[PDB]
């Protein structure tokens, strides 16, 4: 493939959220085929940001993801033309982050534009009093719509006090090849487990790890011989 | 007040809806005080529009609303300073319209700037197919949370073949000026009926009315005196 | 009609809330016509209660709406032979409260049967605490759809603090007597004010009173005659 | 334990959906350290159901899950005492179906007591037209929040026309044995694979297969010896 066992990416993320602008700028490298990858965030703009980093922790790469199963991998098949994602995450205590976000191959190297609106996050929450945690590791349902691909996931941010502040990622992929010259993936589950490995500078510069892996319900045996 | 029986006000949106990319331009004009006004829109980029322009009606003007019995107007007393609002509208279908938008006073004109994110949206609904009637008119829930006004509302779309497609409006609305400058209001009702006018061009420019009022629920008798 | 200027009812209400089962009766009356009613519910089993009574209001009569406008009135058509509805009240701190209840005329008194499931209630959330204040008016909207009636509204609970716990109600109304029998009514707006008059008996017996109204938009002028 | 490596399970459901009252009684076994089994459930009122029975596939049983990387067993550790659980499901397309359950252990066998609300499925949808697939595998999250457990899944059932009607489910599960005497489990998934073996009856019997694994995020490594 055109991708490398240690593919690099850079990412611009610019974007609002309860009314704070925002721009960041980041770089990384990962393996694609193992699932596995790494990124330096860095707020260039609004820092040191006013709410946890955490709720931008899915918006910094579905390239990096080890599928087994044989199962298809959509967006490796979709270079060098690339694709876009959008979602939309709801969190159970009324905040909304939006997103939208470019994925290109720019030569050897992957290039991320990222689009951010967020709103609506209470003022005394866990996010905006930025004292969360870390992400408990999220398994996403893909499964193939209006010839796209479509992803939800509820995902749970550990917060002090044994809390759980949880919330639903709605996802749609969409390959910038068309649908006919791409082989779409059954329904599967997408593990994501997303780890901030350092805080560089409070507020300001981050680095992030995340490891994903593309599977069926391999535990529980199916008597009909089901995914 | 710094607002004329006739105030004119100008917009700029920029947004992105199930990966298409777009930009409008409008202007119009309204009585702040009787909450009565009127624009024209102008996709002046990624025109025709390839879904229901009506998703963006409520994107397009807090300023003309017609406040009775006596409740405080948060978005006048922001003047000179002017607003923000931040929303995210959830639709029964899956869809979601998240858009944040700045209101300034300039001069004699209002000045809106927008920014819009959209997605989700079934290919096979009444928006991305454009198959659309009208919006019922719709009445929002306005009270003070975090020292900020929040809202929501239940909107209806008319769709053809006596369908209702519904919708969750989640919005927050940020004065420019401190909240010790203000006199926030208590708990009312805004009603606010949006009319498209006129399709000047398919899917490039359209003409839109609203009618706005700030009330209590003066139908239901109290027993309490309650507002 | 056979509905009397002064309409009795009586209620037998039985359900289970965070696993807490309970059992109530009750008996009412109202005007009909002038949308008013008040009842005193009776805690006989499971009680005192452990939250507060305020998630059990709307379950207790759509008999008593008054419509204005010369909107049709699906309930009171639907007698002799009575109706249903059928509900699931979201909070916005997760708790559910589901009902499904049974209107009939025995006689000259209505007869209410109500089930209730609630569940997901916080333990340390303003319902399950039970401190909480009271109802905000709030406003339904209701419209035809499968041959039956669709309702829905966004309530607020005022609680101390100055806090506002809202949730948004999902409704069926299904007439016993045949669609093709009843004269249907347009989309309109139904506000109901809920007031508990009295607390007889902590947790065990409680006087509320409802008034409502079914209407259009009286107060946003519309431009091309829409109600 | 009191747990034979063959339990037999008893079951007794009651319940409306859309309005449509039924009831049902079911028989079953299953090997609970193996995460299996299966029953067979007779529809004794009601029937043949108006609707797809998969709806209730949830509310026929977590003494039958076999735990992985020694979490605790929340539910086989209630015994004898027993232990309950409260959800609400919410689908995509406007539909509820809440039910609450008690478990207990009554001499060899175990003990179902099954209530259920429903309502809102949509007249034209796959449910209430009857005509659906079979459900894919589910994830749910489980986690201990005011003393007892938590539990969030997204399921999706699989209709014809390549379409993915999903729902989102929200679970509580009450332990009958105090918390003090109970090893609360960390966060972790919980793989539910339901399977409907046979159609003994059209909307009268049926006979379904369920496998359940207890685990952690095992495909996805951890850089910080994270579960």
């Amino acid at each position: 493939s055109l991708l490398t066992e240690t593919m690099p990416f850079k990412t611009t993320i610019e974007g609002t959220v309860n009314g704070h602008c925002f721009k960041c700028i980041g770089k990384g490298e990962g393996n694609p085929f193992e699932g596995t990858q790494e990124m330096k965030i860095e707020v260039i703009e609004g820092g040191p940001l006013p709410f946890a980093f955490h709720i931008l922790s899915t918006s910094c790469s579905k390239t990096f993801i080890k599928y087994v199963s044989g199962i298809p991998d959509y967006f490796k098949q979709s270079f060098p033309e690339g694709f876009t994602w959008e979602r939309t995450t709801t969190y159970e205590d009324g905040g909304f982050l939006t997103a939208h976000q470019d994925t290109s191959l720019d030569g050897d190297c992957l290039v991320y534009k990222v689009k951010i609106l967020g709103n609506n996050f209470p003022a005394d929450g866990p996010v905006m009093q930025n004292k969360v945690g870390r992400w408990e590791p999220g398994t996403e349902i893909v499964y193939e719509v209006d010839g796209v691909l479509r992803g939800q996931s509820l995902m749970a941010l550990k917060c002090p006090g044994g809390r759980h502040l949880t919330c639903h990622l709605h996802t749609t992929y969409r390959s910038k090849k068309p649908a006919s010259a791409l082989k779409m993936p059954g329904f599967h589950f997408e593990d994501h487990r997303i780890e901030i490995m350092e805080e560089v500078e409070k507020g300001k510069c981050y680095k992030q790890y995340e490891a994903a892996v593309g599977r069926y319900c391999d535990a529980a045996p199916s008597k009909l011989g089901h995914n």
